[PDB]
C-alpha cells in the first residue's frame, strides 16, 4: 500500500472501468489518485497479502467471504453516520454486519437468473425437467439448449437447493456449523439431474464460465445461466436474449444464493479517511452507480434512489424474482469451507471422480464443524462477540457501564438478544472493579457449562489470552486442563 492514493481490487467480471471513471473523478476533486485493478483469485490474494499487511486499500466481493476476513482483523469497522445508512436499504445493511458490526460497505443484491435467445427459443422452459427434449430439437440445427459454468459451485447451487438442499441452518438468529443440508435426499435429487444432463452429452462437464459465455453470445447455445454483470456483453453481441425466473426442479423454484457486492475497507490501509470518503461521497451516489452499472450492470442497487430508476427494468425485475426464491448468503468464517466442499463435489460428481453419493457425503464431511463441540464453542463466540459490540455501544453513550444483572440492559442494542450458551448455562453480566464480564452458567447442575479440552484451547485460541477467568474476581484464567469443577465462565467484555 501507499499512503496518498487508493487502490480498489474488484473481480473481472465486474465494471472496474465504470469503477475507474469513478475514481478519475474522485482525483479530480481531491488530487488523490485512485488505481483500479482485477487480480485473478482475488477472494484468496486478499488474504494472505493483507494479513501480510499489504493489498488493496479497498476490496470488493460478495458478503460472503467478508466474515472470515473480519474474523482474520483484515478490515476496517465502518462506521456510516445514521444520514448515510438511511440512504441504503436496511437488509443490504443486514447482509454485512458481522457479530453486531458493520464491516463493509453494499453495493448491490445479485442473483442467478435463466438468460435464453429469443430467436432459438421464443419461450423458455417453465421445468429443469423439458431441458433434455430441448436440446434434442435443438441439436438438430447444430445448437445446444443449455450451457453455463460448471468449474463454479455458485451456478449449480441453484438447482442443488431447488429440492432441499441448503448450505447452513438459520435458526435463532444464529447459523448453526455443524448442520449443513449438502448431503440430503433435496441436494443428491439436483446433483444427480445435473450428473445426468452430462451423462447424456446435454451439457460438458469441461464447461467454464468463458466458454459458456462465447457459445450463448455467438448464438450457439439457447440458455445459460448468469447474473446481471453479463448482461453488457450480451448486448455488444447481436442476440436478441430474455432474463426470466430459473426453472423449476420438481415442481419447486431454483433457489439461487443471493450475494450483496460489497465493499470493504483493509484494516492495514493508512488511507481508510480517504477510502471512506471514496465510497461514501463518490460511488454510493446515483452518479457513482450509474457509472458502474453502464460497465456492466450490477443488479439491484443497494442505494433507494438509484434503485428505485431502475427498478422498471424487466432484467432486474428477474433478477429479483429469482434471489426472493433463493437465500441471502450467510456471511460467516465457514462459507470458505462450505464453497470448497461443494466445487469438489461437483466438480468429482460431474467428470465422474466421484459417484453422486460419494461426493457429498465427502462435500457435507467437508463443510460442517468436525464435531458438535467445536460447533458449540463457535455459537458461543457469536454470542461473546455480539454482546461486546452492544456493551461498548452502551458505554459510549451512558458514559458507564452495564448494570451487573440481566442481558437486558443490552437490548435495545442488539435485535437478537441471546439467552443460553451453548455449551451450557445462561448469561448474565457482572460488573466487577474496572472490567465488564459476560457471565456464563451459574454453579448448578441444570445451569452450568461442561467444555471438553478441546472445546478449551478453541475458545482459549480464538478468544485469546487473559480474556476468560473460571472465578468471579477475574483471577484464575481459563486453561487447558482446568476441571472447571464450578460449571462457570466469566469473559471480559470491556476493560478500562
Ligand atoms: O462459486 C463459488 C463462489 O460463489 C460466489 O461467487 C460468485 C460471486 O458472488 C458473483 O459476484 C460472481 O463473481 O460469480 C462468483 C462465482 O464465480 C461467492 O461469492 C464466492 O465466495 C464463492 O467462492
Amino acid at each position: 500500500i501507499e499512503e496518498g492514493k487508493l487502490v480498489i481490487w474488484i473481480n473481472g467480471d465486474k465494471g472496474y472501468n465504470g469503477l475507474a471513471e469513478v475514481g478519475k473523478k474522485f482525483e479530480k476533486d481531491t488530487g488523490i489518485k485512485v488505481t483500479v485493478e482485477h487480480p485473478d483469485k482475488l477472494e484468496e490474494k486478499f488474504p494472505q497479502v493483507a494479513a501480510t499487511g499489504d493489498g488493496p486499500d479497498i476490496i470488493f466481493w460478495a458478503h460472503d467471504r467478508f466474515g472470515g476476513y473480519a474474523q482474520s482483523g483484515l478490515l476496517a469497522e465502518i462506521t456510516p453516520d445514521k444520514a448515510f445508512q438511511d440512504k441504503l436499504y436496511p437488509f443490504t445493511w443486514d447482509a454485512v454486519r458481522y457479530n453486531g458490526k458493520l464491516i463493509a460497505y453494499p453495493i448491490a443484491v445479485e442473483a442467478l437468473s435463466l438468460i435464453y435467445n429469443k430467436d432459438l427459443l421464443p419461450n423458455p422452459p417453465k421445468t429443469w425437467e423439458e431441458i433434455p427434449a430441448l436440446d434434442k430439437e435443438l441439436k438438430a440445427k447444430g445448437k445446444s439448449a443449455l450451457m453455463f459454468n460448471l468449474q463454479e459451485p455458485y451456478f449449480t447451487w441453484p438447482l442443488i437447493a431447488a429440492d432441499g438442499g441448503y448450505a447452513f441452518k438459520y435458526e435463532n438468529g444464529k447459523y448453526d456449523i455443524k448442520d449443513v443440508g449438502v448431503d440430503n435426499a433435496g441436494a443428491k435429487a439436483g446433483l444427480t439431474f445435473l450428473v445426468d444432463l452430462i451423462k447424456n452429452k446435454h451439457m460438458n462437464a469441461d464447461t467454464d464460465y468463458s466458454i459458456a459465455e462465447a457459445a450463448f453470445n455467438k448464438g450457439e447455445t439457447a440458455m445459460t445461466i448468469n447474473g446481471p454483470w453479463a448482461w453488457s456483453n450480451i448486448d455488444t453481441s447481436k442476440v436478441n436474449y430474455g432474463v426470466t425466473v430459473l426453472p423449476t426442479f420438481k415442481g419447486q423454484p431454483s433457489k439461487p444464493f443471493v450475494g450483496v457486492l460489497s465493499a470493504g475497507i483493509n484494516a492495514a490501509s493508512p488511507n481508510k479517511e480517504l477510502a471512506k470518503e471514496f465510497l461514501e461521497n463518490y460511488l454510493l451516489t446515483d452518479e457513482g452507480l450509474e457509472a458502474v452499472n453502464k460497465d456492466k450492470p450490477l443488479g439491484a442497487v443497494a442505494l433507494k434512489s438509484y434503485e428505485e430508476e431502475l427498478a422498471k427494468d424487466p432484467r432486474i425485475a428477474a433478477t429479483m424474482e429469482n434471489a426472493q426464491k433463493g437465500e441471502i448468503m450467510p456471511n460467516i468464517p465457514q462459507m470458505s469451507a462450505f464453497w470448497y466442499a461443494v466445487r469438489t463435489a461437483v466438480i468429482n460428481a460431474a467428470s465422474g471422480r466421484q459417484t453422486v453419493d460419494e461426493a457429498l457425503k465427502d462435500a457435507q464431511t467437508n463443510a460442517a464443524a468436525s464435531n458438535i463441540n467445536k460447533a458449540k464453542v463457535a455459537s458461543v463466540e457469536s454470542d461473546y462477540s455480539s454482546v461486546k459490540s452492544a456493551a461498548l455501544s452502551y458505554y459510549s453513550d451512558k458514559n458507564t457501564m452495564p448494570p451487573s444483572g440481566e442481558l437486558d440492559a443490552l437490548e435495545t442494542y442488539m435485535d437478537t438478544l441471546p439467552d443460553k450458551a451453548d455449551i451450557g448455562g445462561g448469561y448474565k453480566l457482572l460488573l466487577v472493579n474496572n472490567k465488564l464480564a459476560l457471565k456464563i452458567g451459574d454453579g448448578t447442575a441444570a445451569d452450568s457449562v461442561t467444555l471438553t479440552k478441546a472445546q478449551i484451547e478453541k475458545l482459549l485460541s480464538d478468544i485469546g489470552p487473559k480474556k476468560i477467568y473460571t472465578e468471579n474476581t477475574l483471577k484464575t484464567e481459563l486453561q487447558k486442563n482446568s476441571t472447571l469443577k464450578d460449571g462457570t465462565l466469566y469473559i471480559v467484555l470491556i476493560d478500562n
